[PDB]
């Protein structure tokens, strides 16, 4: 599924991303933008062999299991291919885990380099919250 963005806002505040360790709703909706384009079937693999999966682009190395990263773990205790439903739960759970684990969002380069100091506030703008 392509999420709208607003849609996508809302269906991340239902699942209590809104400030989760302290990142404001803009900040996942950013991250998201610009990991996925708000596809839930987005992938992407690395040269390592690992593979990003769904709308938060979760890679297999430490947090889902996809029989074909050697020496991996499975930290969400998930299959990748979960990252990829419509219903974004799996990728929401696997998300607070990841953002848990010292790092806060810098665990997502691309929220580093294009959503950290920005007006990320702008991405939940116009939308009924
Ligand atoms: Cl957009
Ligand atoms: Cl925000
Ligand atoms: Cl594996
Ligand atoms: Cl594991
Ligand atoms: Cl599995
Ligand atoms: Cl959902
Ligand atoms: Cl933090
Ligand atoms: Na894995």
């Amino acid at each position: 599924k392509v999420f709208g963005r607003c849609e996508l806002a809302a269906a991340m505040k239902r699942h209590g991303l809104d400030n989760y360790r302290g990142y404001s709703l803009g900040n996942w909706v950013c991250a998201a933008k610009f990991e996925s384009n708000f596809n839930t079937q987005a992938t992407n693999r690395n040269t390592d062999g690992s593979t990003d999966y769904g709308i938060l682009q979760i890679n297999s190395r430490w947090w889902c299991n996809d029989g074909r990263t050697p020496g991996s773990r499975n930290l969400c205790n998930i299959p990748c291919s979960a990252l990829l439903s419509s219903d974004i739960t799996a990728s929401v759970n696997c998300a607070k885990k990841i953002v848990s684990d010292g790092n806060g969002m810098n665990a997502w380069v691309a929220w580093r380099n294009r959503c950290k100091g920005t007006d990320v506030q702008a991405w939940i703008r116009g939308c009924r919250l």
